[PDB]
Protein backbone atom coordinates (compact mmCIF):
# COMPACT_ATOMS: atom_id res chain seq x y z
CA UNK A 1 0.00 0.00 0.00
CA UNK A 2 2.87 2.05 0.45
CA UNK A 3 3.91 1.50 -3.19
CA UNK A 4 -0.20 2.14 -3.72
CA UNK A 5 0.68 5.51 -2.50
CA UNK A 6 3.38 6.11 -4.77
CA UNK A 7 1.59 4.81 -7.89
CA UNK A 8 -1.10 7.12 -6.87
CA UNK A 9 1.51 10.14 -6.38
CA UNK A 10 2.38 9.26 -9.75
CA UNK A 11 -1.63 9.33 -10.66
CA UNK A 12 -1.58 12.19 -8.62
CA UNK A 13 0.87 13.89 -10.67
CA UNK A 14 -1.08 13.04 -13.47
CA UNK A 15 -4.30 14.08 -12.49
CA UNK A 16 -2.58 16.77 -11.16
CA UNK A 17 -1.14 16.93 -14.46
CA UNK A 18 -4.94 16.51 -15.62
CA UNK A 19 -6.09 19.94 -13.30
CA UNK A 20 -3.44 21.36 -15.05
CA UNK A 21 -4.72 20.82 -18.13
CA UNK A 22 -7.92 22.38 -16.41
CA UNK A 23 -5.92 25.19 -15.36
CA UNK A 24 -5.53 25.52 -19.60
CA UNK A 25 -8.83 24.39 -20.58
CA UNK A 26 -10.56 26.52 -18.41
CA UNK A 27 -9.08 29.11 -20.89
CA UNK A 28 -10.62 28.40 -23.96
CA UNK A 29 -8.52 30.10 -25.96
CA UNK A 30 -6.69 26.76 -25.53
CA UNK A 31 -9.10 25.08 -28.22
CA UNK A 32 -6.86 22.30 -30.18
CA UNK A 33 -7.47 19.94 -26.50
CA UNK A 34 -4.79 18.09 -27.32
CA UNK A 35 -0.86 17.86 -27.32
CA UNK A 36 0.08 20.94 -27.88
CA UNK A 37 2.40 23.75 -27.37
CA UNK A 38 1.87 23.72 -23.73
CA UNK A 39 1.20 20.87 -21.75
Amino acid sequence: EEKRAMIEAKRGEDLLKAEELAAKYRATGTAPKKILGIF
